[PDB]
């Protein structure tokens, strides 16, 4: 019950989401996932894997606050993040400092490792899914439900992305078992999004063409990248979105190099 809120408890870009304030909290957002006829014996299994979710805490990853079970309504609160998802920021007409950037990493590397640590592999990690506050810091999201089997079945259901950071391994070959190395992968590209700006593959449609030439070695054009980047960031990037997974690092690992450097050469 403890993860359990309401419509009447709560006073009343992203999509159709709504703002919010609980009495006691601050300020969170809204989003309901699903609208229609209740499923009754899909909740307690929605509430279990809620409850499952509510014990990630950390700093640098989005803390799901309550869900909302009403008659047909089906919703999930979270923490609120003023200034959106990481690209948003990165397309700002001021531009983001290299020491703000490098922090911003050094904070994608620390809740990525958390969440490796109690054992979840994010499997949808891009900058839509990197949300930043007032001051520059971020949190890791999870906008389309991609760790959150029950909720993401109840959001595609019969009665209610982009590819461009998704491991080789996985595109074309569905049945694969996600692992560590593949959110280590989608990381390299995030890190080419943050110096360079924008999106990758000049954000072209996501066909069989792109798909193949990923798979045999492509990827995002490094030149590119026309502000200044530390060699440290290129060096690590190419050595995350390497094909065979073995060669990609671990988030400790990455963790051991970036914060010394970071401290250092960076802030
Ligand atoms: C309101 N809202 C959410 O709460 C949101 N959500 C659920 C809780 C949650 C979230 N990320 N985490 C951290 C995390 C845990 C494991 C793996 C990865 C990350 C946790 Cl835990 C998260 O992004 C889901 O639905 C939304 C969709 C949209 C859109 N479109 C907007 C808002 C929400």
């Amino acid at each position: 019950n403890v993860i359990k809120m309401k419509s009447s408890d709560f006073l009343e870009g992203f999509g159709k989401v709504s703002l919010a304030f609980h009495r006691t909290q601050g300020l969170m957002i809204m989003k309901t996932v699903y609208k229609g006829p209740n499923c009754i014996e899909h909740n307690e299994a929605l509430l279990e894997e809620a409850k499952m979710m509510n014990r990630l805490r950390h700093s640098r990853v989005v803390k799901l606050l309550g869900v909302i079970i009403e008659e047909g309504k089906y919703s999930l609160v979270m923490e609120y993040m003023e200034k959106g998802n990481l690209m948003h920021v990165l397309k700002a007409e001021m531009s983001t400092p290299l020491s703000v950037k490098g922090r911003i990493i050094l904070e994608i590397i620390e809740g990525m490792a958390y969440l490796h640590g109690k054992g979840v592999i994010h499997k949808d990690l891009k900058p839509e899914n990197i949300l930043v506050d007032n001051d520059f810091h971020i949190k890791i999201a999870d906008l389309g439900l991609a760790s959150f089997k029950m909720w993401s079945k109840l959001n595609n259901e019969e009665h209610n992305g982009t590819l461009y950071y998704m491991a080789p391994e996985h595109l074309n070959d569905v049945n694969a078992k996600p692992t560590e190395k593949s959110d280590v992968y989608s990381f390299a590209v995030v890190l080419w999004a943050i110096f360079a700006n924008k999106e990758p593959y000049e954000n072209a449609i996501a066909e069989q063409q792109l798909i193949m030439a990923i798979k045999s070695g492509n990827r995002p054009d490094v030149d590119d990248i026309t502000e200044y980047c530390p060699r440290e960031i290129i060096s690590l990037m190419k050595l995350c979105w390497e094909a065979n997974p073995e060669a990609r690092p671990t988030f400790p690992g990455i963790e051991e190099k970036f914060r010394p450097f970071y401290l250092s050469q960076l802030e």
